[PDB]
């Protein structure tokens, strides 16, 4: 049978599935406060891409489409278009715009534009707000707050690239809320094709989290940003499509120096990650280290606590 | 022998190795008149990385570390760190900083840092000249000119994240100028240990580009940007190391709704694609298309002309 694997980067060397910046480390708590269900960095063992997900992990939270300004403000409506700049189908049966954000924040970038005709361009810093009932990347616009006013052009192909995160009023790191999925339809109609929500079911276990620290452009941001994969491993799984020969693969975090083992997880077939640990707790390990397949396992499994 | 392969992925599903954005097309043309000596997007097809090129796509043109004002200015000087925010060794032999951008020009972005004492955030457009005698990466040095001249502070992580590129003056297009390689020491020695400069030698050939096309974010800059191996590839041939059992791999393009192959390509085992064709040539392929290796040829192997 076409033997799974996971590819045989480091956590350093990967990519966040869920924000285009690198991986940072490795955390584990508990998660039944809150509803995990992230639609960005889903994908099954097998190769399925669930949720949002897409392949780009510089495409994620960007838009691209053309813009019309809001008269009397400093707002911009952007008619979204696919990535390739192509008409965006409202019609698949996805959530919203592969890439979209999944999580409700204020997400600080650019905005840059080129005039066809003669090759001139520009760009304006805007944040869209992900809580606002104008953001609909499921009927295809979303809206911006800029600097401007008077500069960007109508019927121009327009991109947005997401920098960081602001946060505003007291109560600091109050947002983003990264666990809070954003209505994608505004109040047009609630959430479609979501990917499952996710927890650890087995008793004395918790999700294994990819975080990185997102960039925060203004205020006191939570930065906190978790996946359930690093976005390699999507990439990893869509082009091996090795079958699952159970519910659970059991990896071995190995040092490639001293060729020892660190702990082992569970990687659930349905594309998560799980270890034997209660609390929560910032794992330290050899910057060389990485994950490794070892053996499909029943669901039944005991892993060995976590250290 | 380990069987050698490249992804399976399409043009718009990969991302450009010299620039954090995707693919868009593929392009050739003759280059006789450059000096095609990329340090981004380097690797044999063996998975030894050249030059200044590391695995991540989304760390491609960023830098990190601290700064302090230009007293008088809206500049600020950084005092790199490595990406994961440790002590940039120049010792290394290499070029500059893996990542480092490759060409000379002026990459606009924003500058983003957090105060560690209160987790306050701050974000300003910023852009920095490569072609700038301050620009001294290999140093540990690089400047920025920015909007800003009191909000930055000093011994605080702040990173720039790249946006898309920007020029001055009449004679539009003028710059930036992709196949030009800044001075990485400025004027304190000459650029080192970079990965050898590429021609195509075949009679006939010419280089097969996957190009992109870099954000504008002001005046009429030239937004072309050529690289000579997709990320992925990057990323793929060092994880899976396969041996070289020639200096050629015959690719052909393949479009997997017909099953049929479009044109073929050579990949030269040094890290490089050239097809047989003479004169400037935008590819028009199916969007579902991408490469498989077939077999190791001859250097000597004629191509089929491309279609
Ligand atoms: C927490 C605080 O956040 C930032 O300040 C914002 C402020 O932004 C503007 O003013 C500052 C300093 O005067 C900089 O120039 C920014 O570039 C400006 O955009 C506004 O958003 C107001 C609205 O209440 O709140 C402040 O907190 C940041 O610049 C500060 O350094 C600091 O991190
Ligand atoms: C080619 C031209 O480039 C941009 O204009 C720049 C200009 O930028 C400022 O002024 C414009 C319009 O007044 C916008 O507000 C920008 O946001 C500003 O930063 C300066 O760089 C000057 C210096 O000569 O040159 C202009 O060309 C762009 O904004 C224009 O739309 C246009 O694409």
């Amino acid at each position: 049978t076409k033997p799974f694997t996971v590819p045989i980067l480091t956590v350093e060397e990967m990519s966040n599935s869920r924000f285009p910046i690198p991986l940072e480390k490795l955390y584990t708590g508990p998660s039944s406060a809150f509803v995990v269900q992230p639609q960005n960095g889903r994908c099954t063992t097998d190769g399925v891409l669930l949720g949002t997900t897409q392949l780009s992990a510089v495409n994620i939270c960007t838009f691209r489409g053309d813009v019309t300004h809001i008269a009397g403000s400093h707002d911009y409506i952007m008619n979204l278009a696919s990535q390739n700049w192509n008409n965006y189908d409202p019609t698949e049966e996805i959530p919203a715009p592969l890439g979209t954000p999944d999580f409700v924040g204020k997400i600080q970038g650019m905005l840059t534009q080129t005039t066809r005709e003669d090759g001139s361009t520009r760009a304006h810093k805007a944040t869209v707000s992900t809580g606002s009932v104008h953001f609909t990347p499921k009927l295809g616009s979303v809206q911006y707050t800029t600097d401007t006013n008077n500069d960007l052009q109508t019927g121009q192909n327009t991109k947005f690239t997401p920098v960081g995160v602001i946060q505003d009023g007291n109560n600091h790191q109050n947002e983003p809320q990264q666990w809070v999925l954003p209505n994608y339809s505004g109040r047009t109609g609630h959430n479609v094709h979501l990917a499952p929500a996710v927890a650890p079911t087995f008793p004395g276990e918790q999700l294994l989290f990819f975080r990185s620290t997102m960039p925060g452009c203004s205020g006191y941001p939570n930065m906190n940003l978790d996946c359930l994969l690093p976005q390699e491993w999507v990439q990893h799984f869509y082009q091996e499509a090795a079958p699952a020969q159970s519910d659970v693969a059991l990896l071995r975090f190995v040092n490639p120096d001293t060729g020892r083992v660190l702990f082992e997880c569970k990687l659930h077939k349905s594309g998560y990650v799980t270890v034997a640990h209660t609390g929560p707790h910032d794992l330290v390990i050899p910057p060389n280290g990485y994950f490794r397949f070892d053996s499909w396992v029943n669901q039944f499994y005991t892993l060995a606590p976590m250290g």
